[PDB]
């Protein structure tokens, strides 16, 4: 059998597992015509996000049995065209879940400890600022998690048990009782999470309800001493309302890994404040997370090519 | 009875607990002669670090039974002069261990996630470094803890279970089995902890055995990819040897909260490197930490003034 890598994988480990059992062709920097001239006599396809997979390419693929995406995004693959030709469309999500949770923990602790601000002062000979800064102790503070999914649960679990925090959670579409498996308390009114929390960490899916969910109206309800952490999606915060929340001191600070205009401009107003800490959308980027994405893509190809059902099919009708 | 507060307590809680049972005089911004003219008819003394306590002031104190420091440091109190007049010198250590534990966690995470370096770049318009930086995933990495005491145990406990790290410990004066209560494994050969660790965090007592314990010879054994965290004491590291470890890249980075010489100068050679992040001896400085020290200093005074032997006597000979 033959397997086509439409673009490189996140790590070479998945390229060797496939080449171990199949014949692998790699298309680096894929063009539209290049897919058709190689997808014909091919049994498995790996699509690196965000390159497109036409209904044309699926049709020119006659022996195609499994198409695998690089991560969570499946919006560039014609899912409808594959359910007709019997092709199984498989996903690879959540494979950077421990990486993002470690990252948000990093940012919660940095905000509480004023890590970035204290580092700059010491480096500027201003060691003496220690008489003007009070680090925050996380123990006993309440951490409100918006989105009790893969990442929110793991973040809640660590903050509730190891860090001894009171953890509240807002997630309408999660089984009531899930929060107890993780030592959080499920909350039905998001206003209650805002008024009780000293730290707010966003982990929801970007739906048509969470887009710009965190408004200036939400910020006014939060404690002046509270912080915001966002490793989810940029659009979950109305970025202009966050700029005024910091400037008007409605909020004590914020840690951001995702941006609404992404990439953010050079002239971003948030960069002005020591209040605000950034990372360039790297929360889920660790070497181990890349291998898990590569290994999960190679394993789900071999499962379909041999009979067995893979775990992440978007095509249950096959 | 009368108690003199040579300086304010870290929180008003210890001053009221003392004022509940004794007559309290407070000397804010204490001068030496002010100590001399008030320590006379007084049974207990609280000395706020770092103000001095002379053999003169101790000599002028006739009814003095207990002197209590504000924290751990007793080097500004004439302990020899107090053992002679029978006065009990009391310490206040271990009252901020959760603060240091949270602080060391902050710095381990920041080093793995390159938090400070990523923040400055994003703020400097260099969002594009995300193609050049790899955050480290803590899960599965080995954390070597030097000193399995109050802070060392707490750091181990969180890292072994919540962060899913293999935790090693080096502590010759600890019962093997203390590491087991905390899901670490106690190790007898420090060379094993240096060659196996991806992160080494120092939490030992500063003795003549740990003084400059971390030499250029120690750094040579660590992995080129490993990191160093020091929230203990500045002298446990030979500061010049740390600079050559960073400069010659024997080590991947370092986070320090304590310095030798302390305070660090404006021209510190470590400030050059993005590898190295600093905090100005604030690891144990949180509001909750101040209250426990205030209460513990006020309680060890009332313990001596009522019969009971206090827990932290530097004067066991009475
Ligand atoms: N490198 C990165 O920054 C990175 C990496 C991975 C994921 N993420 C982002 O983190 C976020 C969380 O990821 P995940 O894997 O936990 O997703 P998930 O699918 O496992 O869970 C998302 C949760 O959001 C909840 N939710 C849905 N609508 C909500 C609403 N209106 N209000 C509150 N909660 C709602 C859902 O019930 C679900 O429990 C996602 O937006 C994802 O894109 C970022
Ligand atoms: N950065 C801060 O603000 C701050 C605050 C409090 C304490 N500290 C420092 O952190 C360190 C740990 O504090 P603690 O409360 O856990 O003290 P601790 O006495 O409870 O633990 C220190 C450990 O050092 C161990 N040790 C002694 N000699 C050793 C050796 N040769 N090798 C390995 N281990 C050895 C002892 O067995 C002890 O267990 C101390 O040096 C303390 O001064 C720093």
């Amino acid at each position: 059998h033959k397997v086509l890598l439409i673009g490189k994988m996140y790590d070479e480990i998945g390229e060797k597992l496939l080449a171990e059992y199949t014949n692998v062709e790699i298309i680096k920097e894929p063009k539209q015509h290049q897919i058709h001239e190689a997808i014909q006599d091919v049994s498995g396809v790996f699509v690196r996000y965000p390159t497109k997979l036409d209904a044309q390419a699926i049709g020119l693929a006659k022996n195609l049995k499994v198409i695998s995406t690089s991560g969570f995004g499946t919006d560039a693959i014609d899912i409808a065209a594959a359910t007709k030709r019997g092709i199984v469309v498989v996903n690879n999500p959540g494979l950077s879940t421990t990486a993002v949770t470690e990252h948000t923990l990093s940012m919660i602790l940095a905000l509480a400890k004023k890590l970035t601000f204290l580092n700059q002062c010491v480096k500027a000979g201003n060691y003496l600022i220690r008489n003007q800064v009070q680090p925050i102790q996380l123990e006993g503070k309440t951490l409100g998690i918006v989105g009790l999914g893969r990442i929110g649960s793991a973040v809640a679990k660590i903050c509730s048990t190891a860090l001894q925090m009171r953890v509240l959670a807002y997630d309408p579409y999660v089984p009531s009782g899930k929060a107890d498996t993780v030592r959080a308390t499920l909350v039905q009114d998001l206003d209650y999470l805002l008024t009780e929390s000293d730290f707010v960490s966003l982990h929801p899916e970007l739906t048509d309800e969470t887009c710009e969910m965190f408004d200036l109206e939400a910020f006014k309800k939060m404690k002046p001493s509270a912080f915001l952490i966002n490793t989810s999606r940029g659009k979950v915060v109305r970025q202009p309302d966050l700029v005024t929340a910091i400037r008007e001191k409605l909020i004590a600070g914020a840690a951001i890994d995702v941006f609404e205009p992404e990439p953010p401009a050079i002239n971003n107003p948030l960069y002005e404040f020591d209040n605000v800490i950034f990372s360039p959308h790297l929360a889920g980027v660790t070497p181990e997370a890349g291998m898990a994405a590569a290994l999960s893509a190679a394993n789900q190809i071999l499962q379909v090519l041999q009979g067995e059902k893979p775990p992440y099919i978007i095509n249950p009708k096959v």
